[PDB]
């Protein structure tokens, strides 16, 4: 009876085995525009994918994750409202049942279909295993999806997925450009929070970017394909693989601009 996205063991159940879930910085939140402060200290973000090598793509019966090959320095996040450079693991997305949900992140209440987090971790804790035990151990680039017209640098990841359908299942997966996934506007908010799933450790500095990607349905309607189950168990479908929006407590979101 491991955590999930269901009635027994969905969100409001993970405190039970993550007391950290009801902490004092956990994530997602909503992102009241009007409340966030605009701090002209914040820097632009610098986002350097040029070397980013993947590796392979799994579902681990929670997302699909892109895993990238962080062994040298390459694909760095660095500037905003970081201090020192945070190196890309990986990716994955959350997403809904239907285009009206799916993101963690809210703003101003409103849910976008699906949100991406490219996760990185702080150089300067060695690798991703002890970073996630540091205050300032992650760096995670949240981008959200509206259904429109679709994103051309996602069909490589929406056409790979037929072949990790179940729990368990990964694959090969080399030379995909990141770069591919991200809006015109690197303009961000930025606040500290946490993982969004156990063990939903409080290590992470959040930039939230304020435009969105637009996505086809069809290509949305691919990750909804996605099984949460492993293959031979009856077919529970990945969707709603989102934690609702957590209490903001003492915290202050910024934005890099207006
Ligand atoms: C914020 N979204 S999340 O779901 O909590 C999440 C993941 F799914 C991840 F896969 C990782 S990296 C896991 C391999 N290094 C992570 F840091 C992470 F924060
Ligand atoms: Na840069
Ligand atoms: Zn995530």
């Amino acid at each position: 009876h491991h955590w999930g996205y269901g009635k027994h063991n969905g969100p409001e159940h993970w405190h039970k085995d993550f007391p950290i879930a009801k902490g004092e910085r956990q994530s997602p939140v909503d992102i009241d525009t009007h409340t966030a402060k605009y701090d002209p200290s914040l820097k632009p973000l610098s986002v350097s994918y040029d070397q980013a090598t993947s590796l392979r793509i799994l579902n681990n019966g929670h997302a699909f994750n892109v895993e990238f090959d962080d062994s040298q320095d390459k694909a760095v996040l660095k500037g905003g409202p970081l201090d020192g450079t945070y190196r890309l693991i990986q990716f994955h997305f959350h997403w809904g049942s239907l285009d009206g949900q799916g993101s963690e992140h809210t703003v101003d209440k409103k849910k976008y279909a699906a949100e991406l987090h490219l996760v990185h971790w702080n150089t300067k804790y060695g690798d991703f295993g002890k970073a996630v035990q540091q205050p300032d151990g992650l760096a995670v680039l949240g981008i959200f999806l509206k259904v429109g017209s679709a994103k051309p640098g996602l069909q490589k990841v929406v056409d790979v997925l037929d072949s990790i359908k179940t729990k368990g299942k990964s694959a090969d997966f080399t030379n995909f450009d990141p770069r591919g996934l991200l809006p015109e506007s690197l303009d961000y908010w930025t606040y500290p929070g946490s993982l969004t799933t156990p063990p939903l450790l409080e290590c992470v500095t959040w930039i939230v970017l304020k435009e969105p990607i637009s996505v086809s349905s069809e290509q949305v309607l691919k990750f909804r394909k996605l099984n949460f189950n492993g293959e031979g168990e009856p077919e529970e479908l990945m969707v709603d693989n989102w934690r609702p929006a957590q209490p903001l407590k003492n915290r202050q979101i910024k934005a890099s601009f207006k």
